[PDB]
Protein backbone atom coordinates (compact mmCIF):
# COMPACT_ATOMS: atom_id res chain seq x y z
CA UNK A 1 0.00 0.00 0.00
CA UNK A 2 2.97 2.58 0.75
CA UNK A 3 6.18 1.78 -0.70
CA UNK A 4 8.35 3.79 2.10
CA UNK A 5 7.30 6.69 9.45
CA UNK A 6 11.27 6.79 11.07
CA UNK A 7 14.75 6.27 9.96
CA UNK A 8 15.85 9.89 9.41
CA UNK A 9 15.55 10.57 5.44
CA UNK A 10 17.07 13.22 3.35
CA UNK A 11 15.34 14.87 0.45
CA UNK A 12 17.92 15.89 -2.64
CA UNK A 13 16.46 18.00 -5.00
CA UNK A 14 17.50 19.64 -8.12
CA UNK A 15 15.87 21.71 -11.18
CA UNK A 16 18.50 19.28 -12.76
CA UNK A 17 19.42 15.83 -12.32
CA UNK A 18 20.25 15.46 -8.63
CA UNK A 19 23.90 14.01 -9.09
CA UNK A 20 25.91 17.27 -7.89
CA UNK A 21 23.98 16.87 -4.59
CA UNK A 22 23.79 13.32 -4.60
CA UNK A 23 27.32 12.97 -4.82
CA UNK A 24 28.12 16.10 -1.70
CA UNK A 25 25.46 14.47 0.16
CA UNK A 26 27.31 11.12 -0.34
CA UNK A 27 30.86 12.48 0.89
CA UNK A 28 29.16 14.32 4.11
CA UNK A 29 27.36 11.11 5.08
CA UNK A 30 31.39 9.94 5.52
CA UNK A 31 31.42 12.01 8.88
CA UNK A 32 28.76 9.74 10.37
CA UNK A 33 30.49 6.40 8.88
CA UNK A 34 31.17 5.06 13.00
CA UNK A 35 27.82 5.36 14.04
CA UNK A 36 26.20 4.00 11.00
CA UNK A 37 28.52 1.14 11.00
CA UNK A 38 26.02 -0.69 13.78
CA UNK A 39 22.81 0.89 12.07
CA UNK A 40 22.83 3.47 15.14
CA UNK A 41 21.63 6.17 13.10
CA UNK A 42 20.80 5.00 9.90
CA UNK A 43 19.49 7.32 6.58
CA UNK A 44 17.61 7.38 3.71
CA UNK A 45 18.39 9.62 0.60
CA UNK A 46 15.51 10.01 -1.96
CA UNK A 47 16.46 12.20 -5.16
CA UNK A 48 13.71 14.85 -7.35
CA UNK A 49 15.54 15.30 -10.49
CA UNK A 50 13.91 18.45 -12.59
CA UNK A 51 12.16 20.43 -9.92
CA UNK A 52 11.99 23.12 -12.43
CA UNK A 53 8.24 24.41 -11.29
CA UNK A 54 6.56 26.07 -8.18
CA UNK A 55 4.11 23.15 -7.91
CA UNK A 56 6.01 20.27 -8.47
CA UNK A 57 8.80 22.02 -5.97
CA UNK A 58 5.58 22.62 -3.21
CA UNK A 59 4.08 19.09 -3.56
CA UNK A 60 7.77 17.59 -2.70
CA UNK A 61 8.10 19.84 -0.08
CA UNK A 62 4.92 19.16 1.77
CA UNK A 63 5.90 14.90 0.97
CA UNK A 64 8.61 15.57 2.67
CA UNK A 65 7.16 17.28 5.46
CA UNK A 66 4.46 14.43 5.29
CA UNK A 67 7.60 12.17 5.80
CA UNK A 68 9.65 14.19 7.89
CA UNK A 69 13.33 14.86 6.32
CA UNK A 70 15.29 17.37 5.79
CA UNK A 71 15.94 18.95 2.25
CA UNK A 72 19.41 19.58 0.93
CA UNK A 73 18.99 21.25 -2.47
CA UNK A 74 20.74 22.53 -5.97
CA UNK A 75 18.07 25.31 -7.94
CA UNK A 76 19.41 27.87 -10.24
CA UNK A 77 17.02 30.36 -10.28
CA UNK A 78 17.00 32.40 -6.78
CA UNK A 79 13.69 33.19 -6.82
CA UNK A 80 12.80 28.92 -6.81
CA UNK A 81 15.58 29.18 -3.60
CA UNK A 82 14.06 31.59 -1.38
CA UNK A 83 10.47 29.97 -1.93
CA UNK A 84 12.28 26.42 -0.76
CA UNK A 85 13.36 27.79 2.51
CA UNK A 86 9.92 29.77 2.95
CA UNK A 87 7.67 27.25 2.72
CA UNK A 88 10.38 24.81 4.46
CA UNK A 89 10.01 27.14 6.90
CA UNK A 90 5.50 27.07 6.48
CA UNK A 91 5.61 23.49 6.75
CA UNK A 92 8.40 23.60 9.89
CA UNK A 93 11.52 21.56 7.67
CA UNK A 94 14.71 22.18 8.03
CA UNK A 95 16.45 22.71 4.22
CA UNK A 96 19.69 23.83 3.00
CA UNK A 97 20.96 25.43 -0.52
CA UNK A 98 24.77 23.24 -0.92
CA UNK A 99 25.56 24.90 -3.75
CA UNK A 100 25.20 28.64 -3.65
CA UNK A 101 27.83 29.30 -1.14
CA UNK A 102 29.83 27.80 -4.36
CA UNK A 103 27.84 29.44 -7.21
CA UNK A 104 28.68 33.13 -5.23
CA UNK A 105 32.37 32.70 -4.29
CA UNK A 106 32.88 32.13 -8.17
CA UNK A 107 30.59 35.23 -9.25
CA UNK A 108 32.52 37.58 -6.95
CA UNK A 109 36.13 36.01 -8.00
CA UNK A 110 35.46 36.34 -11.58
CA UNK A 111 32.97 39.23 -11.11
CA UNK A 112 30.32 37.99 -12.76
CA UNK A 113 26.84 37.41 -11.54
CA UNK A 114 24.52 33.74 -12.26
CA UNK A 115 22.95 32.65 -15.86
CA UNK A 116 20.10 32.27 -12.52
CA UNK A 117 18.70 29.26 -14.81
CA UNK A 118 18.57 25.42 -14.62
CA UNK A 119 20.28 23.27 -17.32
CA UNK A 120 16.85 21.69 -17.82
CA UNK A 121 15.78 25.40 -19.70
CA UNK A 122 14.69 25.53 -23.15
CA UNK A 123 17.16 29.01 -23.13
CA UNK A 124 20.91 27.73 -23.50
CA UNK A 125 20.51 24.10 -24.19
CA UNK A 126 22.27 21.37 -25.51
CA UNK A 127 25.55 22.53 -26.97
CA UNK A 128 28.30 20.34 -25.43
CA UNK A 129 31.83 20.84 -25.09
CA UNK A 130 35.36 19.34 -27.26
CA UNK A 131 36.42 18.19 -23.53
CA UNK A 132 33.44 15.74 -23.22
CA UNK A 133 33.76 14.19 -27.18
CA UNK A 134 37.30 13.93 -25.67
CA UNK A 135 36.04 11.43 -22.89
CA UNK A 136 33.57 9.56 -25.41
CA UNK A 137 36.41 8.68 -27.41
CA UNK A 138 38.52 7.49 -24.05
CA UNK A 139 35.47 5.65 -23.10
CA UNK A 140 34.89 4.12 -26.26
CA UNK A 141 39.37 3.49 -26.33
CA UNK A 142 39.05 1.69 -22.96
CA UNK A 143 36.18 -0.79 -23.24
CA UNK A 144 37.18 -1.73 -27.19
CA UNK A 145 40.21 -3.76 -25.98
CA UNK A 146 41.46 -7.18 -26.03
CA UNK A 147 44.88 -9.41 -25.64
CA UNK A 148 45.67 -9.81 -28.88
CA UNK A 149 45.99 -5.89 -29.51
CA UNK A 150 47.95 -4.36 -26.98
CA UNK A 151 51.29 -3.40 -28.72
CA UNK A 152 49.27 -0.69 -30.50
CA UNK A 153 47.18 0.42 -28.17
CA UNK A 154 50.17 1.40 -25.31
CA UNK A 155 51.83 3.77 -27.24
CA UNK A 156 48.05 5.18 -28.10
CA UNK A 157 46.78 5.29 -24.45
CA UNK A 158 47.17 7.91 -21.64
CA UNK A 159 47.83 5.82 -18.95
CA UNK A 160 48.90 2.03 -18.63
CA UNK A 161 47.90 0.11 -15.92
CA UNK A 162 50.08 -3.29 -14.94
CA UNK A 163 49.33 -5.47 -12.48
CA UNK A 164 47.84 -8.94 -11.00
CA UNK A 165 44.25 -10.28 -11.90
CA UNK A 166 43.33 -9.55 -8.38
CA UNK A 167 43.90 -5.57 -8.61
CA UNK A 168 40.89 -4.02 -9.80
CA UNK A 169 41.65 -2.77 -13.60
CA UNK A 170 38.52 -2.62 -15.25
CA UNK A 171 36.51 -0.35 -12.61
CA UNK A 172 39.71 1.65 -12.27
CA UNK A 173 40.58 1.72 -16.11
CA UNK A 174 36.87 2.80 -16.93
CA UNK A 175 36.74 5.59 -14.06
CA UNK A 176 39.51 7.19 -15.61
CA UNK A 177 38.33 7.12 -19.14
CA UNK A 178 35.31 8.76 -17.34
CA UNK A 179 37.91 11.58 -16.92
CA UNK A 180 38.68 11.44 -20.37
CA UNK A 181 42.18 9.69 -20.26
CA UNK A 182 42.83 6.33 -22.61
CA UNK A 183 43.71 3.55 -20.28
CA UNK A 184 45.47 0.39 -21.18
CA UNK A 185 45.34 -2.81 -19.32
CA UNK A 186 48.15 -4.78 -18.70
CA UNK A 187 47.84 -8.10 -16.53
CA UNK A 188 50.91 -9.57 -15.11
CA UNK A 189 50.22 -13.32 -15.02
CA UNK A 190 52.64 -16.27 -14.42
CA UNK A 191 53.37 -18.31 -17.30
CA UNK A 192 52.93 -15.20 -19.90
CA UNK A 193 55.56 -12.78 -21.58
CA UNK A 194 54.76 -9.17 -20.82
CA UNK A 195 54.56 -7.53 -24.51
CA UNK A 196 58.30 -6.03 -25.72
CA UNK A 197 56.29 -2.68 -26.14
CA UNK A 198 55.76 -2.25 -22.77
CA UNK A 199 58.89 -1.58 -21.75
CA UNK A 200 59.40 0.56 -25.63
CA UNK A 201 56.83 2.94 -25.12
CA UNK A 202 56.97 6.18 -22.46
CA UNK A 203 57.65 4.49 -19.15
CA UNK A 204 56.06 7.50 -17.20
CA UNK A 205 52.55 7.02 -18.03
CA UNK A 206 52.67 3.27 -16.65
CA UNK A 207 51.70 2.56 -13.04
CA UNK A 208 51.87 -0.92 -11.13
CA UNK A 209 48.81 -1.99 -8.81
CA UNK A 210 49.28 -4.46 -6.03
CA UNK A 211 47.43 -6.29 -3.37
CA UNK A 212 48.36 -6.70 0.03
CA UNK A 213 47.56 -9.78 0.96
CA UNK A 214 46.50 -9.52 4.40
CA UNK A 215 44.14 -6.89 4.12
CA UNK A 216 46.43 -23.70 0.18
CA UNK A 217 45.86 -21.55 -3.24
CA UNK A 218 48.48 -19.52 -2.19
CA UNK A 219 49.96 -19.38 -5.53
CA UNK A 220 48.56 -15.98 -5.42
CA UNK A 221 51.49 -15.24 -3.22
CA UNK A 222 53.95 -16.35 -5.68
CA UNK A 223 52.03 -14.50 -8.55
CA UNK A 224 52.17 -11.25 -6.04
CA UNK A 225 56.32 -11.54 -5.73
CA UNK A 226 56.41 -12.56 -9.64
CA UNK A 227 55.05 -8.85 -10.14
CA UNK A 228 57.03 -7.14 -7.80
CA UNK A 229 60.41 -8.41 -9.21
CA UNK A 230 58.76 -6.57 -12.46
CA UNK A 231 58.08 -3.44 -10.67
CA UNK A 232 61.66 -3.84 -9.44
CA UNK A 233 63.02 -3.84 -12.50
CA UNK A 234 61.08 -0.79 -13.86
CA UNK A 235 61.24 1.49 -10.68
CA UNK A 236 60.60 4.39 -12.81
CA UNK A 237 56.88 2.79 -11.90
CA UNK A 238 54.77 4.25 -9.31
CA UNK A 239 53.75 0.91 -7.45
CA UNK A 240 50.23 1.66 -5.86
CA UNK A 241 48.41 -0.44 -3.12
CA UNK A 242 44.91 -0.10 -4.16
CA UNK A 243 42.97 -3.08 -1.59
CA UNK A 244 40.99 -1.01 0.52
CA UNK A 245 41.54 1.91 -1.96
CA UNK A 246 38.22 2.91 -3.54
CA UNK A 247 38.52 3.48 -7.20
CA UNK A 248 38.49 7.04 -6.71
CA UNK A 249 40.91 7.17 -4.20
CA UNK A 250 43.11 5.34 -6.15
CA UNK A 251 42.60 7.37 -9.40
CA UNK A 252 43.45 10.39 -7.99
CA UNK A 253 46.68 9.14 -6.58
CA UNK A 254 47.55 8.48 -10.31
CA UNK A 255 46.23 11.50 -11.70
CA UNK A 256 48.08 13.49 -9.40
CA UNK A 257 51.92 11.60 -10.34
CA UNK A 258 50.60 11.88 -14.04
CA UNK A 259 50.37 15.33 -13.87
CA UNK A 260 52.94 16.35 -11.71
CA UNK A 261 55.15 15.00 -14.89
CA UNK A 262 53.17 15.97 -17.53
CA UNK A 263 53.45 19.52 -16.62
CA UNK A 264 56.47 19.37 -14.42
CA UNK A 265 55.67 22.18 -11.51
CA UNK A 266 57.11 24.02 -8.47
CA UNK A 267 53.69 23.11 -7.09
CA UNK A 268 52.03 19.50 -7.80
CA UNK A 269 48.17 19.35 -9.02
CA UNK A 270 45.13 18.68 -11.66
CA UNK A 271 44.33 21.79 -13.88
CA UNK A 272 41.27 22.52 -16.56
CA UNK A 273 41.15 25.59 -18.74
CA UNK A 274 37.08 26.29 -19.51
CA UNK B 1 60.46 27.90 -16.52
CA UNK B 2 57.06 28.50 -15.48
CA UNK B 3 54.40 25.79 -16.27
CA UNK B 4 51.43 28.14 -15.85
CA UNK B 5 49.22 35.71 -14.19
CA UNK B 6 45.67 36.25 -15.11
CA UNK B 7 42.94 34.45 -16.43
CA UNK B 8 40.85 33.96 -12.68
CA UNK B 9 41.72 30.64 -11.12
CA UNK B 10 39.86 28.47 -8.68
CA UNK B 11 41.83 26.73 -6.54
CA UNK B 12 40.46 23.49 -4.98
CA UNK B 13 41.62 21.40 -2.34
CA UNK B 14 40.60 18.55 -0.20
CA UNK B 15 41.57 16.34 2.66
CA UNK B 16 40.81 13.42 0.45
CA UNK B 17 40.15 12.98 -3.22
CA UNK B 18 38.98 16.62 -4.38
CA UNK B 19 35.91 14.84 -6.59
CA UNK B 20 33.27 16.46 -4.38
CA UNK B 21 34.44 19.92 -4.62
CA UNK B 22 35.60 19.21 -8.24
CA UNK B 23 31.78 18.26 -9.39
CA UNK B 24 30.19 20.73 -7.26
CA UNK B 25 32.64 23.40 -8.86
CA UNK B 26 31.96 22.23 -12.04
CA UNK B 27 28.04 22.07 -11.49
CA UNK B 28 28.57 25.92 -9.99
CA UNK B 29 30.46 26.90 -13.01
CA UNK B 30 26.91 26.29 -15.81
CA UNK B 31 25.79 29.43 -14.03
CA UNK B 32 28.21 31.44 -15.78
CA UNK B 33 28.12 29.18 -19.17
CA UNK B 34 26.89 32.52 -21.20
CA UNK B 35 30.19 34.99 -20.70
CA UNK B 36 32.27 31.78 -20.96
CA UNK B 37 30.76 30.66 -24.02
CA UNK B 38 33.13 33.72 -25.76
CA UNK B 39 35.69 33.33 -22.91
CA UNK B 40 34.81 36.69 -21.95
CA UNK B 41 35.14 34.97 -18.57
CA UNK B 42 37.31 32.23 -18.03
CA UNK B 43 38.35 29.80 -15.42
CA UNK B 44 41.17 27.15 -15.03
CA UNK B 45 40.92 24.79 -11.93
CA UNK B 46 43.61 23.09 -9.89
CA UNK B 47 42.99 20.07 -8.09
CA UNK B 48 44.78 19.41 -4.58
CA UNK B 49 43.99 15.76 -3.10
CA UNK B 50 45.56 14.56 -0.07
CA UNK B 51 46.23 18.31 1.54
CA UNK B 52 45.15 16.34 4.95
CA UNK B 53 48.54 18.34 7.24
CA UNK B 54 49.47 21.91 8.58
CA UNK B 55 52.57 22.18 6.24
CA UNK B 56 51.08 21.27 2.71
CA UNK B 57 47.87 23.57 3.56
CA UNK B 58 49.57 26.09 4.34
CA UNK B 59 52.45 25.94 1.22
CA UNK B 60 49.22 25.58 -1.11
CA UNK B 61 47.31 28.56 0.21
CA UNK B 62 50.52 30.46 -0.02
CA UNK B 63 51.01 29.40 -3.67
CA UNK B 64 47.07 30.16 -4.10
CA UNK B 65 48.08 33.69 -2.76
CA UNK B 66 51.08 33.74 -5.24
CA UNK B 67 48.59 32.52 -8.32
CA UNK B 68 45.51 35.24 -6.78
CA UNK B 69 43.13 32.17 -6.90
CA UNK B 70 39.65 31.81 -4.87
CA UNK B 71 39.80 28.48 -2.63
CA UNK B 72 36.89 26.20 -2.31
CA UNK B 73 37.93 23.65 0.02
CA UNK B 74 36.59 20.24 1.70
CA UNK B 75 38.36 19.31 5.45
CA UNK B 76 36.78 17.16 7.38
CA UNK B 77 39.09 18.37 10.77
CA UNK B 78 37.56 21.55 11.81
CA UNK B 79 40.18 23.65 12.86
CA UNK B 80 42.09 22.36 9.41
CA UNK B 81 38.80 24.20 7.92
CA UNK B 82 39.30 27.18 11.05
CA UNK B 83 43.02 27.42 9.92
CA UNK B 84 42.46 27.72 6.09
CA UNK B 85 39.91 30.97 6.46
CA UNK B 86 42.20 31.78 9.02
CA UNK B 87 45.38 31.84 6.64
CA UNK B 88 43.17 32.71 4.00
CA UNK B 89 42.71 36.45 5.31
CA UNK B 90 46.23 36.34 6.16
CA UNK B 91 47.29 36.21 2.94
CA UNK B 92 44.41 38.19 1.86
CA UNK B 93 42.40 35.70 -0.33
CA UNK B 94 38.56 34.37 -0.70
CA UNK B 95 37.88 30.62 0.15
CA UNK B 96 34.34 28.72 0.91
CA UNK B 97 33.68 25.35 2.53
CA UNK B 98 31.76 23.84 0.23
CA UNK B 99 30.74 21.31 2.48
CA UNK B 100 30.33 22.18 5.89
CA UNK B 101 26.86 23.55 5.32
CA UNK B 102 26.04 20.09 4.17
CA UNK B 103 27.46 18.12 6.70
CA UNK B 104 26.10 20.58 9.58
CA UNK B 105 22.66 20.29 8.21
CA UNK B 106 22.62 16.90 8.41
CA UNK B 107 24.33 16.24 11.56
CA UNK B 108 21.16 18.05 13.69
CA UNK B 109 18.64 16.53 11.27
CA UNK B 110 20.38 13.03 12.35
CA UNK B 111 21.50 14.60 15.73
CA UNK B 112 25.00 13.61 15.61
CA UNK B 113 28.63 15.41 15.84
CA UNK B 114 30.42 14.59 12.80
CA UNK B 115 34.05 12.36 12.74
CA UNK B 116 35.81 15.31 12.05
CA UNK B 117 38.22 12.63 10.39
CA UNK B 118 39.02 12.61 6.27
CA UNK B 119 38.92 9.58 4.23
CA UNK B 120 42.68 9.45 4.49
CA UNK B 121 43.21 8.94 8.11
CA UNK B 122 44.84 6.11 9.17
CA UNK B 123 41.52 5.14 11.38
CA UNK B 124 38.44 4.02 10.41
CA UNK B 125 39.84 3.18 6.77
CA UNK B 126 39.62 0.50 4.05
CA UNK B 127 35.99 -1.02 5.70
CA UNK B 128 34.05 -0.82 1.84
CA UNK B 129 30.49 -1.59 1.92
CA UNK B 130 28.36 -4.40 0.27
CA UNK B 131 26.59 -1.22 -2.73
CA UNK B 132 29.97 -0.69 -3.69
CA UNK B 133 31.08 -4.58 -4.50
CA UNK B 134 27.27 -4.66 -6.49
CA UNK B 135 28.43 -2.00 -8.94
CA UNK B 136 31.75 -3.79 -9.43
CA UNK B 137 29.55 -6.73 -10.49
CA UNK B 138 27.48 -4.43 -12.50
CA UNK B 139 30.66 -2.53 -14.45
CA UNK B 140 31.33 -6.29 -15.13
CA UNK B 141 28.14 -7.28 -16.76
CA UNK B 142 28.29 -4.43 -18.81
CA UNK B 143 31.77 -4.26 -20.65
CA UNK B 144 31.92 -7.86 -21.16
CA UNK B 145 29.01 -8.46 -23.28
CA UNK B 146 28.84 -9.41 -27.34
CA UNK B 147 26.27 -9.39 -30.24
CA UNK B 148 26.35 -13.49 -29.64
CA UNK B 149 24.89 -13.94 -26.20
CA UNK B 150 22.23 -11.08 -25.36
CA UNK B 151 19.22 -13.89 -24.94
CA UNK B 152 20.91 -14.68 -21.61
CA UNK B 153 21.74 -11.44 -20.80
CA UNK B 154 18.13 -9.90 -21.48
CA UNK B 155 16.78 -11.66 -18.70
CA UNK B 156 19.48 -11.04 -16.08
CA UNK B 157 19.28 -7.17 -16.81
CA UNK B 158 18.41 -4.68 -15.16
CA UNK B 159 18.40 -1.78 -17.44
CA UNK B 160 18.05 -2.37 -21.18
CA UNK B 161 18.42 -0.04 -23.78
CA UNK B 162 17.31 -0.11 -27.29
CA UNK B 163 18.56 2.64 -30.35
CA UNK B 164 19.86 3.22 -33.41
CA UNK B 165 23.77 3.17 -33.49
CA UNK B 166 24.19 6.68 -33.40
CA UNK B 167 22.63 6.90 -29.92
CA UNK B 168 24.90 6.64 -27.06
CA UNK B 169 24.22 3.46 -25.35
CA UNK B 170 27.61 2.50 -24.64
CA UNK B 171 28.52 5.82 -22.33
CA UNK B 172 25.39 6.03 -20.76
CA UNK B 173 25.04 2.03 -20.62
CA UNK B 174 29.05 2.41 -18.37
CA UNK B 175 27.01 5.54 -16.49
CA UNK B 176 24.75 3.50 -14.86
CA UNK B 177 26.62 0.20 -14.32
CA UNK B 178 29.16 2.75 -12.07
CA UNK B 179 25.47 3.73 -10.42
CA UNK B 180 25.30 -0.27 -9.73
CA UNK B 181 22.52 -0.97 -12.91
CA UNK B 182 23.36 -3.79 -15.02
CA UNK B 183 22.67 -2.55 -18.65
CA UNK B 184 22.32 -4.27 -22.13
CA UNK B 185 22.38 -2.79 -24.98
CA UNK B 186 20.49 -3.79 -28.38
CA UNK B 187 21.17 -1.87 -31.11
CA UNK B 188 17.90 -1.21 -33.50
CA UNK B 189 19.72 -1.72 -36.97
CA UNK B 190 18.21 -2.55 -40.54
CA UNK B 191 18.53 -5.37 -41.77
CA UNK B 192 19.16 -7.56 -38.56
CA UNK B 193 16.00 -8.94 -36.49
CA UNK B 194 16.03 -8.19 -32.96
CA UNK B 195 15.97 -11.47 -30.16
CA UNK B 196 12.79 -12.70 -29.31
CA UNK B 197 14.13 -13.03 -25.81
CA UNK B 198 13.76 -8.33 -26.24
CA UNK B 199 9.89 -9.18 -26.31
CA UNK B 200 10.02 -12.35 -23.96
CA UNK B 201 11.79 -10.02 -20.91
CA UNK B 202 9.97 -8.24 -18.84
CA UNK B 203 9.19 -5.32 -20.73
CA UNK B 204 9.35 -1.76 -17.81
CA UNK B 205 12.76 -2.53 -18.08
CA UNK B 206 13.42 -1.42 -22.15
CA UNK B 207 13.99 2.17 -22.79
CA UNK B 208 13.92 3.14 -26.21
CA UNK B 209 16.61 6.08 -27.57
CA UNK B 210 16.67 7.78 -30.30
CA UNK B 211 18.34 11.18 -31.98
CA UNK B 212 16.54 14.14 -33.71
CA UNK B 213 17.84 14.48 -37.10
CA UNK B 214 17.91 18.16 -37.21
CA UNK B 215 19.90 18.75 -33.89
CA UNK B 216 22.97 11.64 -49.70
CA UNK B 217 23.81 9.16 -46.92
CA UNK B 218 20.58 9.44 -45.21
CA UNK B 219 19.66 6.24 -44.83
CA UNK B 220 20.07 7.67 -41.45
CA UNK B 221 16.69 9.08 -41.61
CA UNK B 222 15.79 5.14 -42.78
CA UNK B 223 17.29 3.98 -39.96
CA UNK B 224 15.18 6.19 -37.68
CA UNK B 225 11.99 6.07 -39.04
CA UNK B 226 12.34 2.12 -39.16
CA UNK B 227 13.62 2.13 -35.14
CA UNK B 228 10.20 4.24 -34.53
CA UNK B 229 8.47 1.42 -35.93
CA UNK B 230 9.68 -1.23 -33.51
CA UNK B 231 8.90 1.26 -31.04
CA UNK B 232 5.41 1.65 -32.02
CA UNK B 233 4.82 -1.81 -31.56
CA UNK B 234 6.09 -1.48 -28.37
CA UNK B 235 4.72 1.35 -25.97
CA UNK B 236 5.40 0.35 -22.73
CA UNK B 237 8.65 1.20 -24.06
CA UNK B 238 9.83 5.18 -22.73
CA UNK B 239 11.23 6.28 -25.73
CA UNK B 240 14.09 9.00 -24.84
CA UNK B 241 15.51 11.49 -27.32
CA UNK B 242 19.27 11.65 -26.34
CA UNK B 243 21.21 14.68 -28.53
CA UNK B 244 21.96 17.35 -26.97
CA UNK B 245 21.07 15.20 -23.89
CA UNK B 246 24.16 14.61 -21.51
CA UNK B 247 24.49 11.01 -20.24
CA UNK B 248 23.97 12.09 -16.41
CA UNK B 249 20.80 13.67 -17.72
CA UNK B 250 19.69 11.24 -19.89
CA UNK B 251 20.90 8.73 -17.20
CA UNK B 252 18.57 10.34 -14.60
CA UNK B 253 15.24 9.98 -17.26
CA UNK B 254 16.18 6.72 -16.84
CA UNK B 255 16.48 5.74 -13.20
CA UNK B 256 13.70 8.19 -12.59
CA UNK B 257 11.22 5.86 -15.18
CA UNK B 258 12.73 2.69 -13.72
CA UNK B 259 12.22 3.56 -9.59
CA UNK B 260 8.68 4.95 -10.47
CA UNK B 261 7.60 1.50 -11.46
CA UNK B 262 10.10 -0.50 -9.73
CA UNK B 263 8.82 0.61 -6.10
CA UNK B 264 5.04 2.23 -7.50
CA UNK B 265 4.34 5.39 -5.76
CA UNK B 266 2.58 8.22 -4.85
CA UNK B 267 5.34 10.73 -4.96
CA UNK B 268 8.17 9.43 -7.75
CA UNK B 269 11.90 9.58 -6.67
CA UNK B 270 15.08 7.37 -6.19
CA UNK B 271 16.06 6.20 -2.69
CA UNK B 272 18.72 4.35 -1.27
CA UNK B 273 18.72 3.10 2.26
CA UNK B 274 22.11 3.61 4.73
N1 LIG C 1 25.79 23.28 -17.67
C1 LIG C 1 24.89 23.82 -16.81
N2 LIG C 1 24.13 24.91 -17.14
C2 LIG C 1 23.24 25.46 -16.26
N3 LIG C 1 23.07 24.95 -15.02
C3 LIG C 1 23.78 23.86 -14.57
C4 LIG C 1 24.75 23.21 -15.46
N4 LIG C 1 25.30 22.17 -14.80
C5 LIG C 1 24.71 22.15 -13.58
N5 LIG C 1 23.82 23.16 -13.45
C6 LIG C 1 22.94 23.49 -12.31
O1 LIG C 1 23.56 23.20 -11.06
C7 LIG C 1 22.77 22.24 -10.35
C8 LIG C 1 23.45 20.90 -10.55
O2 LIG C 1 22.64 19.81 -10.17
P1 LIG C 1 22.71 18.46 -11.02
O3 LIG C 1 22.35 18.93 -12.42
O4 LIG C 1 21.67 17.63 -10.35
O5 LIG C 1 24.06 17.82 -10.83
C9 LIG C 1 21.39 22.30 -10.95
O6 LIG C 1 20.65 23.31 -10.25
C10 LIG C 1 21.69 22.63 -12.40
O7 LIG C 1 20.61 23.28 -13.12
N1 LIG D 1 33.82 7.61 3.50
C1 LIG D 1 34.33 8.75 4.03
N2 LIG D 1 34.84 8.81 5.30
C2 LIG D 1 35.34 9.95 5.83
N3 LIG D 1 35.36 11.11 5.11
C3 LIG D 1 34.89 11.18 3.83
C4 LIG D 1 34.33 9.98 3.19
N4 LIG D 1 33.95 10.31 1.94
C5 LIG D 1 34.24 11.62 1.79
N5 LIG D 1 34.79 12.13 2.91
C6 LIG D 1 35.28 13.50 3.18
O1 LIG D 1 34.51 14.49 2.50
C7 LIG D 1 35.34 15.22 1.60
C8 LIG D 1 35.10 14.65 0.22
O2 LIG D 1 36.07 15.06 -0.72
P1 LIG D 1 36.54 14.02 -1.84
O3 LIG D 1 37.06 12.86 -1.02
O4 LIG D 1 37.59 14.81 -2.55
O5 LIG D 1 35.39 13.75 -2.78
C9 LIG D 1 36.76 15.02 2.09
O6 LIG D 1 37.04 16.03 3.06
C10 LIG D 1 36.71 13.61 2.65
O7 LIG D 1 37.70 13.31 3.65
HG1 LIG E 1 14.23 25.86 5.90
HG1 LIG F 1 38.91 33.50 3.44
MG1 LIG G 1 22.00 18.40 -7.94
MG1 LIG H 1 36.56 17.14 -2.40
Amino acid sequence: DVCEAAGKAIYIVSDGTGWTAEHSVNAALGQFENCLADRGCAVNTHLFSLIDDMDRLIEVIKQAAKEGALVLYTLADPSMAEATKKACDFWGVPCTDVLRPTVEAIASHIGVAPSGIPRSSPSRNGRLSEDYFQRIDAIDFTIKQDDGALPQNLYRADIVLAGVSRTGKTPLSIYLAQKGYKVANVPIVMGVDLPKSLFEINQDKVFGLTINPAIEMDHVRQELVHANQIFAQNPSWPVIAVTGKAIEETAAVILGILHDRKQKCSMPRISKRY
